[PDB]
Parts: C-alpha cells; sequence; structure tokens
C-alpha cells in the first residue's frame, strides 16, 4: 500500500501507509487552510500555497536524505524504523502553525498575551500528541515496527529540540546524533525544511532557485567532526551551497521582508486583536476559547485557521465592526503607511514581551520641533522583523519598522518626527530614505 | 507609471490604474477565496491556486493580444479604449464563479434547483454590474476615455455572449474580431484557456507544450467569408496541435481524475444537506441560502470556499449531517467508485435531469437478484463534461490560417478524440455486499439506457 502523491516540486512522492494514516486526520488536514507566506499572498498572487503541501515535501525530503545516508554508510546502522521516525518528524514539524503562519506566533500572540511564551514548534509537539491520541496511531505505529514511547519522544525532539554537560537527547543515543540534523538544524540552518520551502516559495513567487537539493543529498555523508557525528558535504558541492545561501537571501529581501507584505501582516494582526474578545472557538468539553487562547487547547486550535479572516470579514455582529473595517481597508487597498526603518545598536534584541509597549514609547517621544498635530499610540504600528561552518569531506539580525494608521500628509510628517526621535532616545541607528 | 504585479506564469504584469480600481474591490478580491480546480486540491497538493490570480493573468493576456494586433494592423483602428475594455472583460470573466468553481454551477445548482438555468458567466455579468455600481467605477471609466453605457455593454457581451445578422450591440461588425479574444465559443481558442492551461500545468506538475507568446506574436486579423477573424500563421500549426494535446492531458489527468471528482460530489452532498440551515445575509438584511445566493449579488459576494469550513467547524445540530460528510473527506473515507460509462451515439444527459439519475439507477432491475437492496440516496451519479453545452466537433476545423506573402486572406483547407460526456457512479455504502449490489444496478442501468458496457 505505497501511495503516491504528485507534487510540482518533487514529482512523485511515495508515502508509507503509516504516514498516510497520520496525514488523513483533521489535525493534519488543518494545514490546508493555512497560508505558507501569510500576508504574502496579498502582494504575490502566485503564493497561494499552504502549509500542507510544504509538510508533505519536508517529510519526503527528510526520508530521501536519511535513506541515502543509510545506503552509502551501512556502518551507521540506520534502521527502517529510524527512516520512518525522521519522515514523521518532517511531516509534522509544522503542525503548530497558526493562522497566516509566522504572523501568528511571531506577532499576534506577543501583542495579545505578552506574558505567555509560545512558539509554533511547541504547538507542533502538542498538536502531534493530540493527533496521535485522537486517531489511535500508536497501535498502527507498533504494527510497522516502531516503539511508540521512545520513538514518539524522538519525533518530538526532532521538531522542538531537547525537552528537558551531556548528550541532551533521550530519543536516540549519541552515535546517531546526525539524525537530529535533518528536519531542524539549529546550529548551521541547513535542513530539509529549508530545502523544501526555498524551492516551493521560489516556484510560486517567480523567483529563480539556484540550489539543487538532489545533488546535495546524493553527495552527502556522515563524517567525524570534533569527535561527533555530523552530516557533511563533498568539497565539490561548495558552489551549490553558495547558490542555496543566495537563494535564501533573495527570498528574504524580495519576499519575506517585503515592505507592503509586512504592513498587511500587521493589519491582519490588528483586526485579530480587535476581534479577539468577541470570537468564540469551541474546544474540548464544549469549552469556549478566543483566538489568543485557542493555543491552550488543541481541540480548539484544530479549528483555528485562515478561515478566521473570513469569519471576521463576513460577520454582521456589531461587536466585530472595528475588526471587520480593518479587513475591508485591505480589500480596498487603503493600507497603513510606511514611516521608516532602523536597527538596534549593539547585540541588543527587542524581545517579544516588549512588543506591545513599543507604540506608546514612540508616541511618548518628544520631537524638538513641535508640530501642529499630535499623534497617539493607537496611530502607530511597530513591526519587529527578525533576521561559514558546514562540514566538508548585508545581514540585519533585527529590523524595526514603523507604520502610521493615518495617511494625511501632515500626520505622516509628524509620525516621521516621533519616529526619528524615538530612534535617538533608544540609541538606535538614524533613519534614512 | 502604472502598477506592476509579479506572476509566476507571466512575469511582470503591468496594470492600468482603472484596472487597479476594479481589482481593489470586495467583488474582485472575493476570487482569492475560490479554488481554481475545486476539489482537485484534495488530490493534487500543488493545486492551491485560486481564481483571482487566474483572472489577472487572463486580463493581462487579453491586453497583450489586442495590443499586438493593433500595432501590426493599425488599419483595424483599435483604440486605447478598445484595449481597456478587452482587458476589463478578461479581468472580470470569472467574477461569477461560486464555491469550488465548476462544481458549483456544473453540479450543485442543478441538483439543488433543477428548475433554474444558471451559469457562472451569467453570474460574472451580474457581479460585474454589482461591482461597477457598488464602487463608483463609472466616473473613473469616463475619466480614462471610456463611454460607460456602450462600453459596459461590450464588456458584458465579451463575457457571456450576445443577448436575445450581427447580434452584438457593443461594437460594430467591423470589429467582430475583438469578440474572439476573451471567450471564443466557436473554436475554443481564447486567452482564458491560455492562462489556465499554463497555470494549471505549473501547479499540477504537468508539462505545457503550447507557447502562447509565440502564437500572439504571429497572430493577425484576416478576411474569412467577409468576416474579420483572428488568424494564425501557417507556421504555427504545430503549436496549435501542442495546445490541443495539452488540453487533452489536463482533462485526462486532472479535470477528470477519479477521486477528485468523487470528492467534488461529496462536497456537493454536504452543501445540499446544509442548504436549508445556512444563512447568508444579502441586500437589505434579507437572508439567502447557499442555493439562492445566486439571486442576490450582495449575498453572493460573501459565498466562497469558506462555506466549506463554516460547515466543518459548525456546532449546530441541524448541520450534523453535512458536517459528517466533510469529516469523511478529512478521514479519507470517501464514496466508493462503482464504474464508468458513456452515452455514445445517444442523446446526452442534461443538467435538469441530474437529480433524477440516482432514482433511475436504483429502479433498474438486475437479473441476478442480490441479498441486499439499495435505495436512491445510496447512489451518486456524476456527469462529467469536457465542455457541457457544445457539440462533438473537431476544433481545428474552425481555425483560420494565413500565409505571410498574402496576409489579408485565409488559406483554403493525428489529434486525440473526445469522449465529451462521461458518466460515473459512486456508492455511499462501503461494505462488500452493497458494493457488489451497486455494481449490478449500475450495469443494468447502462443496459436499460443503451449506454456503453462498463469495464475495469
Ligand atoms: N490519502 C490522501 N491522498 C491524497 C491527499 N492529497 C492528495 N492525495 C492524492 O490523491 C489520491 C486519491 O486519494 P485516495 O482516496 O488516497 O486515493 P486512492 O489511490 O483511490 O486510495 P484508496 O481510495 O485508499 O484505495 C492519493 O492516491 C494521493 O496521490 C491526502 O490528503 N490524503
Ligand atoms: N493594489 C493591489 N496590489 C497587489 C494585489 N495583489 C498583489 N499586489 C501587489 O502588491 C504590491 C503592493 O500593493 P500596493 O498597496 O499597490 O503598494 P504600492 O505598489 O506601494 O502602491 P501604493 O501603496 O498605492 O503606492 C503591488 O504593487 C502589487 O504588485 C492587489 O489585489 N491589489
Ligand atoms: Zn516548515
Ligand atoms: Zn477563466
Amino acid at each position: 500500500t505505497m501511495k503516491v502523491i504528485n507534487d510540482p516540486i518533487h514529482g512523485h512522492i511515495e508515502l508509507h501507509p503509516l504516514l498516510v494514516r497520520i496525514i488523513d486526520t483533521p489535525q493534519f488536514q488543518r494545514l490546508r487552510y493555512i497560508k505558507q507566506l501569510g500576508g504574502g499572498y496579498y502582494v504575490f498572487p502566485g503564493a497561494s500555497h499552504n502549509r500542507f503541501e510544504h509538510s508533505l515535501g519536508v517529510g519526503y525530503l527528510a526520508g530521501c536524505l536519511v535513506h541515502a545516508l543509510g545506503e552509502k554508510q551501512p556502518e551507521l546502522q540506520i534502521s527502517e524504523r529510524d527512516v520512518l521516525c525522521v519522515q514523521i518528524a518532517g511531516l509534522c514539524h509544522d503542525l503548530g502553525h497558526g493562522p497566516f503562519s509566522h504572523m501568528f506566533d511571531g506577532r499576534f500572540i506577543p501583542l495579545a498575551r505578552p506574558e505567555v511564551k509560545w512558539t509554533h514548534e511547541q504547538g507542533s509537539v502538542m498538536m502531534f500528541e493530540h493527533l496521535i491520541n485522537s486517531n489511535g496511531i500508536k497501535p498502527v505505529m507498533e504494527q510497522y515496527g516502531l516503539i511508540p514511547e521512545e520513538d514518539i519522544y524522538f519525533i518530538k525532539e526532532q521538531i522542538v529540540g531537547p525537552l528537558e554537560s551531556l548528550w541532551p537527547y533521550k530519543g536516540r543515543p549519541e552515535n546517531k546524533s546526525f539524525l537530529y540534523e535533518i528536519v531542524s538544524n539549529k546550529r548551521n540552518g541547513i535542513d530539509v525544511d529549508k530545502w523544501d520551502y526555498f524551492a516551493r516559495d521560489c516556484h510560486h513567487l517567480g523567483i529563480q532557485n539556484n540550489f539543487d537539493y538532489k545533488r546535495f543529498i546524493k553527495f552527502a555523508r556522515v563524517c567525524e567532526v570534533d569527535n561527533e557525528l555530523r552530516i557533511c558535504a563533498r568539497d565539490k558541492e561548495v558552489g551549490n551551497l553558495y547558490d542555496m545561501f543566495h537563494t535564501r537571501n533573495s527570498l528574504h529581501r524580495r519576499a519575506y521582508q517585503h515592505k507592503v507584505g509586512n504592513i498587511i501582516d500587521t493589519m491582519i494582526t490588528d483586526a485579530f486583536l480587535k476581534a479577539d474578545d468577541y470570537i468564540e472557538i469551541t474546544g474540548a468539553g464544549g469549552k469556549k476559547y478566543r483566538i489568543s487562547t485557542a493555543i491552550d487547547d488543541m481541540e480548539a486550535y484544530t479549528k483555528l485557521t485562515d478561515n478566521i479572516f473570513l469569519e471576521i470579514l463576513y460577520s454582521t455582529d456589531p461587536k466585530l465592526k472595528d475588526a471587520r473595517e480593518i479587513l475591508k481597508q485591505i480589500e480596498y487597498r487603503n493600507l497603513f503607511k510606511y514611516v521608516g526603518e532602523t536597527q538596534p545598536t549593539g547585540q541588543i534584541k527587542i524581545k517579544r514581551e516588549d512588543y506591545e509597549s513599543l507604540p506608546k514609547e514612540v508616541a511618548s517621544a518628544k520631537p524638538k520641533v513641535l508640530l501642529d498635530v499630535k499623534l497617539k499610540a493607537e496611530d502607530f504600528i511597530v513591526d519587529v522583523i527578525n533576521m561559514d561552518h558546514v562540514s566538508f569531506y548585508k545581514f540585519a539580525e533585527q529590523l524595526i519598522r514603523v507604520y502610521c494608521k493615518k495617511v494625511d500628509r501632515k500626520s505622516l510628517y509628524a509620525a516621521r518626527q516621533y519616529f526619528v526621535q524615538w530612534c535617538a532616545d533608544r540609541n538606535f541607528t538614524k533613519p534614512q530614505d
């Protein structure tokens, strides 16, 4: 029962029955209703792709790499069981994403609940657990040779990292440390996750992809480094890697950090914040959750997708009028206006818990040339945008942009002044344009 | 100094301000929430694309073609005004599509209201009218040289055809060729098809062998039977064959996919079970159902693929049945394929008769009586058309060519064959006995009807 799925990036993807069973669940199929690039679709009409197809792709590539390593180096003792667990991890690494992907955990939850610590990865673990239990996957795992308790632990570790000196992982021993570099590779940012989305995003955006992932897989090997096992590239592949990094940079410059695309993300977020008190999502035991609290209950979170945009847009409730009106601004293309950009000096990083305060700080700033119209915190949006040792055998770490909700020439002028001053008060770089 | 949109199929698409204004409306942006291939996404994960981006592409290509014709043959007197009206028509030809595109007008409305005669094209006209009025587009049209009353008429005619010698009132007969750009019924060669062949191929992973740019570049208006028509250079004949083979591949591989079509009928089943209980607010606070929203454009504006998730995420006990079918789709417990047949040599099945077909099948009398009997609600009968209205033809016959030396007049003159109507039957009961039974009813029904005999 080896099922085959046609993908425009990878061609034929063969799926193990166990994977098919994980895929055919509400928890996984949910990913069909979550846009890969969030608000990017509103700037790039080719970018209609969702997390679902990306996740299949990552699961596929994860398998290809591990399987290839096992053939070339049977001394690594990569079992078929190891292969499946890595595939599953690749499949399920994005289960925890929320509406509009990175917009949700990167901005909405911070602004809505600054107290809480939340990442989509943590979400992926919770949702995976929920998926397993809700659909009786453990017996099916056993039926294909897996040992649920340790293997489920391994899968979770691949996704989120060590779960809390030593070898921190408990799902596999240190002699298989290389397996933890396939799906999510923290240290050098080279994993199959990135391979898929670079290729996929390029394909949909109309941007040229220079990296050849197959070639890289074909020439990859596990090799000794600092008395540790790591995945290593042949020296002949160095050009291919440069091409990868250039593709990455292009995607970030051209798409991920696009000026209007990011503005639209903050407008969508603004609408969610205005809707959060009034939207009800039913979770476990009939209990009711808000957009911002659905992350606390996986039954509710399952039903939280980009649909929430249209539920607000199509609503008639008077209580949702404000939220609805912002989404209508997007349709009519009356967007927030770009004021300017700056960076934090030093190794200083504005943190998520502080995001909510930033608009007030900006309005609190005192421009020396006092002006006619004064602006308040509600009129400002402050957007914080985040972001050679691979083994062989201009990058801004944080950008800060400010937008204004009032498009009046004088308000824009004013806003600029507040912004410039705020940068000065914080010893941030001085705005240009 | 006009706006540019990056598209993966066409590259840079330059948009006239007036087009930008039509695009930035709820009525147009609605197309972002309607899947091009409907239930095809549930089989082809690459096919996440929506009608919106397709519509930009068609608008763009419509403009390219007309503009190219005007440069090569200024004796045609194609104004800038003409160009814009054709672009707008290309932009807006799909405004009338409903949830899951062709599933909606092709199956749901027929099953829900067999009385009514509805096409997405008619919808596009109504929605266009609604778009114009709701967003004060007439003054803006005037501001860029258009004459709203006649030009709006022309645009609508390009989309739906004529209403009620020369049938068109939006442009005179000496510009008859303009009516062949966006929608060409006669020979099925228009910019609409060019975009979706390319776009669908790009998303499905199927190779596209037609080269639309080349065709545009060598296209010319030329005399045929004292009729002005768009004519291809004789050198382009291979390119055309490639187009028709691409079309055939897309249909065989994608549009007629077995499970994809099953899923379309499951979605439709859910809608039918939800239709009584879903309320959509239209004009003046009046409430409409999924099946009646087509009667009110304010309501229809809010009718998109979202309706799938509204049903899926619902808690109302009255929607339990509809909801349960959509859950079957998530769990991948689909209706079961019984078999396939054709009305070869027969009169073809019409939309108003779709609702009756499941009863006919259960009414059929198999010779070998089975242990269990089945009823009409257990059968789905799916009628698949390549192009519903049209006669079984060869479309190359209606293509005009020209030789370069005598470019003013048309030349005097191994593709695939069409099964222009397929009929499939699915069963809602998945147990061996019922499936066996269903097969028997089906085989008999084909016999009773002088349809082709089912194979495997
Ligand atoms: N199961 C499944 N298949 C998908 C999905 N998305 C795309 N597909 C593809 O669509 C095809 C049809 O769905 P299935 O019902 O699994 O197809 P099938 O081959 O008839 O399999 P059975 O019905 O189980 O015999 C699959 O073979 C896959 O190639 C998905 O989410 N789940
Ligand atoms: N206007 C508009 N632009 C879109 C749409 N879809 C994608 N885009 C692209 O998104 C870009 C940014 O949107 P705009 O608000 O037009 O931004 P802009 O190009 O800076 O134009 P202004 O904001 O009017 O100066 C556009 O230039 C288009 O290339 C759409 O539906 N409407
Ligand atoms: Zn990912
Ligand atoms: Zn179309």
